């Protein structure tokens, strides 16, 4: 009630706000990180998540990658929550700057469905340069679990809330 939000369907609610704030307010959830293949959390929401954890997320990510190697585009890994959420699902969206196809978002978003409540940004809609409407369409097509999709730009919110 205390956020600008639009319920899209039985599963998906679009929220104008801060994903970390929204994950904090929910008693139980997974928070999704829009990550890169090497889980190097230098910027974007990955940066905000890592900094909110005081670097704990990067420490854990480094251990995962150091031992297990880089992820493939479209893959995800469930890691610890570091007090931000019950767990963080690191999802590697396609980077359009590197000619990676938006259709790989299908794989990203299908990974949500085994989790009861998910708080997510729009995957690949930041520097990975996928149209927010396209990302959101892939989300709605593939996500069947209770999901709060959080955007921090009112203009993008308004466009998607149509
Ligand atoms: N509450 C909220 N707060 C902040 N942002 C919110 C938000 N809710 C949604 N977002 C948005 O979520 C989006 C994520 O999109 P991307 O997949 O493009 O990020 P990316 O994969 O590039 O990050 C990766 O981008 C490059 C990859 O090389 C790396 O430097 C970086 O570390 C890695 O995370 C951004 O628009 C971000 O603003």
């Amino acid at each position: 009630s205390k956020y600008k939000h639009t319920v899209i369907n039985n599963s998906v609610t679009l929220v104008l706000g801060d994903a970390i704030q929204i994950a904090s307010l929910l008693p139980k959830c997974i928070l999704v990180n829009a990550a890169n293949r090497h889980l190097k959390h230098g910027g974007g929401i990955a940066g905000v998540i890592n900094k909110a954890s005081g670097g704990d997320v990067q420490e854990e990510s480094d251990e995962y990658i150091s031992n297990n190697g880089p992820l493939h585009v479209g893959d995800s890994v469930l890691l610890k929550g570091h007090g931000l959420a019950d767990a963080i699902l690191h999802v590697v969206g396609p980077d359009a700057r590197n000619n990676e196809d938006a259709a790989l978002l299908k794989r990203c978003y299908k990974a949500f469905n085994k989790h009861t409540i998910v708080v997510t940004p729009l995957i690949s809609a930041g520097i990975f340069s996928v149209d927010p409407k396209v990302s959101f369409e892939y989300l709605l097509a593939n996500v069947t679990t209770t999901t709060y999709v959080v955007v921090n730009n009112e203009d993008i919110y308004n466009t998607l809330a149509t």
